[PDB]
DNA sequence: CGGCATACG
DNA sequence: CGTAT
DNA sequence: GCCG
């Protein structure tokens, strides 16, 4: 089992679901306490289990696996022996965890804001609605739409949104293209949002594109919220039987020269990309981001025509998006 | 021990 | 700070 | 929390 998540296939569904979910609770809780290192370790340990070819049944099967030390091994041991890990269950029922989860789930509220509100004694969404003086316009929108945004986005919703985005993109700039990214590109059947990447085959034509796209979607009455650039974080009005629902949609524009890097970055998973960037820098001495791959000794960028090129330039076996579910 | 991914709004 | 459930 |  290799040590980096980008060195191994990780499918969306696997053979250690309960064990990985428990470790991910501990990772999430660490994040709520600002322990970024412990979050990373628990996420990595969970991801190792997702990559195994069969269920862990005995503690000896953890020997030699990367990212399993005393703490993660103990969590697994308790789950194998008793079906529950006491630490995990204490986290789950804690007022701190439940409130931090509720608050950070709001669009426009991160850990820092959630923690401040927690220390002020706030606990529920209605607590926040009572004091709108403390909310940014983005938070107000996230709070008004919280119920719809907490409802999973389905793959049928994605096809509908992609058509409306393509229509607006086509008027804004003929020839521009729309690619589905994020979790749905990795094969997820549901999501918290829909992610799209937009480019144009003629380098430079994509400049100024996103404002033109957003104005056109707004004119069609489809935008319930946006910030008004090359990235937009929107709430869309999506038709439903006899009604509609609010859906989070992210749009990114990239020049075609950068498209493979942007596609790779925005397809994720989040952990996969962190691991890939760590691997690039630490093992290969190259600096990877969603725009390119930089050799800091030669002071040159690697031209890529495909995701396949990027994996080759890092010396990694290619993984399709469905195997990037780290 | 230091390190832990990265950029835009 | 938020995007970053 | 774990790795090198
Ligand atoms: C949140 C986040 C995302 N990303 C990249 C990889 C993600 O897969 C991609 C899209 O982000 P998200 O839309 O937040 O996540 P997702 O689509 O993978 O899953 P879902 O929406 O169902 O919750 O952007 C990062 O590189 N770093 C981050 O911190
Ligand atoms: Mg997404
Ligand atoms: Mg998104
Ligand atoms: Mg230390
Ligand atoms: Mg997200
Ligand atoms: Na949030």
């Amino acid at each position: 089992m290799p040590a980096y998540a980008c060195q191994r296939p990780t499918p969306l569904t696997h053979h250690n679901t309960g064990l990985s979910e428990a470790l991910e609770i501990l990772a999430e809780a660490a994040g709520f306490e600002g322990s970024e290192g412990r979050l990373l370790t628990f996420c990595r340990a969970a991801s190792v289990l997702k990559a195994l070819p069969s269920p862990v049944t005995t503690l000896s099967q953890l020997q030699g696996l990367p990212h399993f030390g005393e703490h993660s091994s103990r969590v697994v041991q308790e789950l194998l022996e008793h079906g529950v890990c006491e630490e995990v269950e204490r986290v789950r029922r804690s007022e701190r965890y439940q409130t931090m989860k509720l608050f950070t789930q709001i669009f426009g509220v991160g850990v820092k804001t959630a923690d401040r509100w927690y220390r002020e004694g706030l606990r529920t969404l209605d607590d926040l609605r009572e004091q709108p003086q403390k909310l940014t316009q983005q938070q107000k929108a996230g709070l008004q739409h919280h119920q719809d945004l907490s409802t999973p986005v389905l793959r049928s919703d994605v096809d509908a949104l992609q058509q409306v985005v393509e229509e607006a993109v086509g008027q804004a700039l003929p020839g521009a293209t729309v690619t589905l990214t994020g979790g749905f590109r990795r094969g997820k059947l549901q999501g918290h949002d829909v992610d799209f990447l937009i480019t144009h085959p003629k380098e430079g034509q994509e400049a100024g594109l996103l404002p033109r796209v957003m104005c056109r979607l707004q004119d069609q009455g489809l935008i319930l919220y946006h910030q008004h650039f090359e990235r937009s974080f929107c709430i869309f009005r999506l038709p439903q039987p006899g009604s509609w629902k609010a859906v989070r949609v992210d749009l990114v524009v990239a020049p075609v020269s950068q498209f493979p890097f942007a596609l790779l970055g925005h397809t994720g998973s989040k952990l996969f990309q962190r691991e890939l960037r760590r691997f690039s820098r630490k093992e290969k001495g190259l600096w990877l981001n969603s725009h390119g791959l930089f050799d800091p000794e030669q002071k040159t960028f690697f031209q890529a025509a495909s995701e396949e090129d990027i994996f080759r330039h890092l010396g990694l076996e290619y993984l399709p998006p469905e195997q990037r579910n780290a």
